[PDB]
């Protein structure tokens, strides 16, 4: 029986507020329940289903109109003697509670998605109990990958020279300059192993050859391109190299699925959102804060769930044909990269100071979204209320 507070250690919040996480899940569900609605997917596999885009994907297909049954694969840990548990751990639990209330299947595999054991387990469940899958979304954003037993670690670096610029320190409400430098050859390769398209492709092949995909099944992975201002990181750097690998694999998966089941694969390039991993990378967080202000002013702002909802209802499962860019990618950053939006961001950038940034950018919204990632600062949650830790320990995914 304890009060959970937001304690910052080396820039990151230590604990998560589980009921704040519940509320965030519920806010996304609410958005989807009230949106125009779409139809299509019935049986959906999501690898990386516990947070961010994977979670929004799951909520969207379940509550956004299709009433899809879902399998979520994620590695998360619960409450112990000393730890409260990860946000994703709770997101899984609360998603399942709300999905079942609607009479939907919401299976969780709390498992390392990279291992052959996990694939076998998921495949067995599909063949035995779930039924064939019409949509497979790969949205794992793991920091490392275990293979023999080599461990590969993702890094966020340039391939040449320094990248430096402002980050947002949420704890002190200030801008702070940071720098990241060049990656080693091994670091580039490891990042490609973790973030590239290899595991996604393995999944698609196992699923395909084990007769787990429905005819005409779709599979999707997520990426980010952004503005030229951060190309050194997101296109040219270690992340950019991994994402090009992801894009290349999408093409090979697409060709195969098309030939074998009339299915398809593609990368959806999404918009800038606040995440833990991009906090403290130089120059992105300020970009995002300014972007939020501009797009909110222009009535075109989207958070994670809004991105996904529009992706599904307006582009993927719409009446009209799907439009890809010239490299076969679905572009959900079409509003972010709109000329008028980028012109305004660059203008504000040229006036922004460490002194005035809270007025020229959406620092408030940036900070709120950051806090929300650990279940803090959610409207309608009583943070003075103590939490029953033995009750939380009882919850099962
Ligand atoms: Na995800």
């Amino acid at each position: 029986h304890m009060i959970v507070k937001a304690k910052f250690v080396k820039g990151f919040i230590r604990d998560v507020h589980p009921y704040g996480c519940r509320r965030e899940v519920l806010n996304q569900i609410d958005y989807c329940k009230k949106a125009i609605g779409f139809r299509g997917p019935k049986k959906v596999l999501i690898v990386g289903a516990s947070s961010g885009f994977g979670l929004a994907t799951r909520i969207s297909v379940a509550f956004g109109g299709p009433e899809a049954h879902t399998i979520g694969v994620s590695y998360e840990t619960g409450a112990t003697d000393r730890r409260i548990g990860t946000a994703g751990w709770y997101n899984n639990i609360f998603f399942k509670e709300f999905a079942k209330k609607k009479g939907l299947v919401a299976k969780n595999f709390i498992e390392d998605a990279f291992s052959n054991e996990t694939k076998d387990k998921v495949i067995k469940y599909i063949k035995d109990e779930f039924g064939k899958i019409d949509l497979f979304v790969y949205s794992l954003a793991a920091p490392r990958r275990k293979d023999t037993g080599n461990v590969y670690t993702s890094r966020i670096k340039t391939i040449l020279g320094d990248f430096e610029g402002p980050t947002i320190d949420v704890e002190r409400d200030e801008i702070t300059l940071k720098k990241v430098s060049s990656a080693s050859i091994e670091e580039i390769e490891e990042t490609r192993k973790v973030m590239g398209g290899e595991d996604w492709q393995e999944w698609c092949e196992e699923l395909l050859y084990e007769d787990c995909f429905s005819d005409k099944a779709t599979t999707i992975a997520y990426s980010y391109i952004g503005s030229p201002r951060t190309y050194k990181i997101y296109r040219e750097g270690t992340i950019g190299i991994a994402k090009k690998d992801l894009e290349d694999k999408a093409k090979l998966i697409n060709e195969k699925l098309n030939r074998v089941i009339g299915g398809r694969a593609f990368v959806s390039v999404n918009k800038a959102l606040v995440t833990k991993a991009s906090a403290y990378i130089p120059t992105f967080p300020l970009y995002a804060a300014i972007l939020y202000k501009v797009m909110k002013e222009k009535n075109i702002h989207e958070n994670c769930i809004m991105q996904i909802e529009r992706m599904f209802s307006e582009k993927i499962y719409s009446n009209e044909k799907i439009q890809f860019d010239d490299k076969g990618r679905l572009r959900m950053d079409d509003l972010e990269l709109r000329k008028d939006v980028q012109d305004e961001v660059d203008r504000i950038w040229s006036n922004i100071t460490p002194e005035n940034f809270k007025e020229l950018s959406d620092y408030k919204g940036y900070k709120k979204e950051f806090m929300n990632l650990n279940g803090f600062d959610l409207d309608g949650v009583d943070y003075s209320k103590d939490l029953d830790i033995e009750l939380l320990r009882k919850l099962e995914p």
